[PDB]
């Protein structure tokens, strides 16, 4: 009969992410018969993640957001998460991070070394590429001025599809294109959203290049020093909102696509094998890099079926 607990996420009030984190709030106060009330601070009132992950460890922060990917900062072969091309579809992360040894083993350090324990998985939407011509197969991208973040991976993307990466403040993309100084640029849809990158951009191109997950952790402090009952509270409400948040993300790309179009944006489908087949090099970097443990890691991942 009582503990006042704390999520932290990077995420705004708007967002999917916290959408789903007030239906775990609300679920695990009612199921916990009022015992346990979880407290929301968004936008990284508390800090970045890797300052939230310290929390956790430390137990000074209860719950929190991450990807799958950002743990290649304690792992480096975990970066294989957001690699482009790798992870082929939701199913694939998934059975990547639960059905794997090295996803096991992942969840495992996560656990032993960080002190974080991993309540359940969520999909968080897949990168897509705008831009002010038509991408019909990988020839268009010859050429595009396509804007990605300060990330190794999304550049990675853009040099190796044949594209002319160009990192650029995120504030300054929506006049960049709107002035053709940058010709396209690579993000969720929810992004294309927010920015309104669909009024200076009338082309789309579902080119499934990165899946982001988010996980649900919780401090092993908290979560360990909880009642058996109360622990079984906290992981059925966590599951049921990762459910929950892929719904919100999965929907939310098919209206997204409507309103889009809606608003003069015309989609394409272009054929992704060449563009999967183009990373290969992109993929020996990331071996030579992180070794046989992560040689092992992407060979477990194929074979993963779609
Ligand atoms: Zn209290
Ligand atoms: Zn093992
Ligand atoms: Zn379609």
């Amino acid at each position: 009969a009582d503990y006042d607990l704390k999520f932290g996420m990077n995420a705004g009030t708007s967002s999917n992410e916290y959408k789903a984190a007030e239906m775990f709030a609300k679920e695990v106060k009612e199921k916990s018969q009022g015992k346990i009330e979880i407290s929301l601070y968004p936008s990284s009132q508390l800090g970045d993640d890797r300052a939230m992950l310290k929390q956790l460890k430390d137990g000074s922060l209860d719950f929190t957001f991450a990807e799958s990917a950002r743990f290649q900062l304690f792992y480096p072969e975990a970066a294989v998460f957001a690699l482009p091309y790798v992870i082929s579809n939701y199913n694939v992360a998934q059975k990547a991070l639960f059905d794997t040894e090295f996803g096991k083993d992942l969840i495992k350090k996560m656990d032993k070394d960080l002190g974080v324990t991993l309540l359940s998985q969520a999909y968080n939407g897949t990168r897509q590429t705008t831009s002010n011509r038509a991408i019909n197969s990988i020839a268009d991208m010859k050429g595009l001025k396509l804007r990605v973040p300060n990330a190794a991976t999304n550049l990675a993307y853009a040099k190796y599809v044949g594209a002319s990466p160009t990192p650029m403040a995120f504030s300054e993309v929506y006049l960049a294109l709107q002035t053709n100084a940058v010709d396209g640029q690579e993000n969720p849809l929810a992004a294309v959203q927010a920015q309104k990158f669909y009024e200076v951009q009338k082309f789309l191109a579902m080119t499934n290049h990165i899946l982001n997950d988010q996980l649900y952790l919780v401090s092993n402090e908290t979560y360990k020093e909880l009642p058996e009952d109360l622990q079984k509270v906290v992981k059925d409400a966590a599951e049921n909102a990762a459910k929950y948040h892929t719904k919100l993300f999965v929907d939310g790309e098919k209206d997204l696509v409507t309103f889009f179009e809606k608003q003069g944006v015309k989609i394409t489908h272009p054929d992704l094998v060449p563009f999967k087949e183009s990373m290969k090099p992109y993929y020996a970097e990331f071996v030579k890099q992180t070794g046989q443990k992560g040689e092992s890691a992407l060979k477990q991942i194929e074979a993963i079926n779609p």
